[PDB]
């Protein structure tokens, strides 16, 4: 494309969902 904005004017990807760190973050601590 020309432009930038064809990924709007186009197929919009779907944004992936953030982790969360409460387990993740608490469980690593503990052995790192």
């Amino acid at each position: 494309m020309a432009d930038e904005s064809s990924d709007a004017a186009g197929e919009p990807q779907p944004a992936p969902a953030p982790v969360r760190r409460r387990s993740s973050a608490n469980y690593r601590a503990y052995a790192t």
